[PDB]
C-alpha cells in the first residue's frame, strides 16, 4: 500500500530485533511483527521459539501471532505480517486463514517454499526486501546447526542423497 | 493405506474426546491427534485452546502437534493428523510444512476452506468420515456463541453476507 509500505523499514527493523534476540537466546534467529496499517500500531512482535519452549509451532510468525492475543476479524484485514524469511507452509497458511493482505519479507535467499508464491496467487502482497542483516544471521545458523534448521522446516535429512550429490 | 485406516477410528476417538474436553472448558470443540501409521502410537493430542489460553494460534490441529513435542523430520512422514473438523488454511499449511501424509476428518459441514482440496493438490491424502459426533459438538458450540466461532477463523460476523 502507499501509505501502507511506508511501515515496511520500521516493521523489518523490528522483526530483525525479534530475530536477533531469538540467536541470542540460542534459537532459530527469525523475527516478526504485525502492523496496523491504518496508524502504525505495533500489534505484537515475536521469534521463532522452538528451542526456548520446546515448541513445534511457534515459527516466528506463528509467535508474532500469537503475541498479538485475541483480535477481532476485521482488524487483521488492515495489517502488514513482517517476517524475516521468506514464510513456510505453515506460516504461509496462517496469513491467509486471517487475511492479512501484506507480507514484507527481509530475505528468501537462505529459505523459499510454496507459500511466498501461494500467498500471491491467494491475492495478498509479498515484498521481499533483501535485508543482509536477516541474511547474515540466518545463514550463519543454518551453517552451524544444520539438523536443528531441517527440524524446524519439517525436513526429512537424506544423507544417503546428499553424499551421492556431493 | 491398510495399516495406516486401521487406526482411523481410535484417532477419530482420541480426537472427539479432545474435543469435548475442549468444550468442558469453554473452549471452541475441535480436537486431534496425531498417530504413528506404523504401530498405531499417539505422538499426541490437542484441542483448540483459544479460550483456555487466550490464543490466536492454538487450533485443534496445531495445540496437537504442540503436545507431541519437537520431533525430527522424519518422524511426521508416516503419521496421519486427525481432525474433528476440516482444517483451515493454517493447519493445512502446518501438515503440509511438516510432510504429514494422511489427514482424516471428522466432518466438513459446519467448516470447510480451500485447504481441504490444496492438500490434495500437494499430494496429501484426505479422508472425511462424517462423524455424526463431531457434527453436533460443533452445531450447538457454534449455535450458542457465533461470534466467538468466527473469531476463531478470523472473519467478522456481517448480515451482508448471508443477505446475498
Ligand atoms: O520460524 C520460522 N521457521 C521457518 C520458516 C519461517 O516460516 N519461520
Ligand atoms: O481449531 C480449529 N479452528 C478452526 C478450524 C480448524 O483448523 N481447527
Ligand atoms: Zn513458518
Ligand atoms: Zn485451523
Amino acid at each position: 500500500g502507499g501509505m501502507a509500505s511506508k511501515w515496511d523499514q520500521k516493521g523489518m527493523d523490528i522483526a530483525y530485533e525479534e530475530a536477533a534476540l531469538g540467536y541470542k537466546e540460542g534459537g532459530v534467529p527469525i523475527g516478526g511483527c504485525l502492523i496496523n496499517n491504518k496508524d502504525g500500531s505495533v500489534l505484537g512482535r515475536g521469534h521463532n521459539m522452538r528451542f526456548q519452549k520446546g515448541s513445534a509451532t511457534l515459527h516466528g510468525e506463528i509467535s508474532t501471532l500469537e503475541n498479538c492475543g485475541r483480535l477481532e476479524g476485521k482488524v487483521y484485514k488492515d495489517t502488514t505480517l513482517y517476517t524475516t524469511l521468506s514464510p513456510c507452509d505453515m506460516c504461509t497458511g496462517a496469513i491467509i486463514m486471517y487475511g492479512i493482505p501484506r507480507c514484507v519479507v527481509g530475505e528468501n535467499v537462505n529459505f523459499k517454499s510454496k507459500g511466498e508464491k501461494y500467498l500471491q496467487t491467494r491475492g495478498h502482497e509479498v515484498v521481499v526486501v533483501d535485508d543482509e542483516r536477516c541474511k547474515k544471521i540466518m545463514k550463519q545458523f543454518i551453517d552451524e546447526r544444520p539438523q536443528d534448521w531441517f527440524e524446524d522446516i519439517g525436513e526429512r535429512i537424506e544423507l544417503q542423497k546428499q553424499q551421492e550429490e556431493e
